[PDB]
């Protein structure tokens, strides 16, 4: 119900969106530093961490002309691009392991979006 | 709203309920062995992960007796010893703080409540 069961054959998922904090860094390029060159961070951060990563929001493509030319084209898998810009991980699997695999997530993307932490 | 702010100053939380799986392990003791003696087992288990953990339910105190008599007596705080038997755990904490906790406390009550697994 609202119950977890441990011996359940659904796989329950964790979804968050994390903002990407540009009011508190306004010169910082997370979009950058998170994806990599051609994507490599997040390729390997999705790796490592076992959990679905993505950049989303106004922002998330860093081509000011291609978003706004995609956003007003209407096509829903694109309606991401009006809203703030954010980190979305999603992760499926049994409890264990899902909050398991959320909490890796989590943690390494604090640390991109938390660039001067000691 | 929907969005994680790293930077909020309001702590998350995050609670599950567990089901005790008394369907399938029809004879053993789950109450006895997660609480301890004297409860020292859910103490120290609380103590090791950082997480507020409960029994609640029916057969949470295993004096059928006494439960029945609290239940009979209307008060709310004992209002969960109608519910299926299960382990609640409670965290609170930033976002990737609270995972960790969850994910610590979720792995351990999963050891107790799969008393078989390899």
């Amino acid at each position: 119900e609202n119950y977890l069961d441990l011996f359940s054959h659904k796989n329950m998922k964790l979804k968050e969106r994390v903002l990407i904090p540009v009011k508190q860094y306004p010169k910082f390029n997370f979009v950058g530093k998170i994806l990599g060159p051609q994507g490599n961070t997040i390729k390997r951060l999705q790796e490592e961490t076992g959990a679905k990563i993505s950049v989303l929001g106004k922002g998330s493509m860093r081509d000011k002309a291609k978003e706004e030319e995609l956003r007003k084209g209407g096509d829903p898998k694109y309606a991401h691009l009006n809203m703030d810009l954010h980190v979305f991980i999603e992760v499926f699997g049994p409890p264990c392991e899902a909050y398991a695999l959320m909490a890796h997530a989590m943690c390494e993307v604090k640390k991109f979006l938390v660039p001067d932490m000691m």
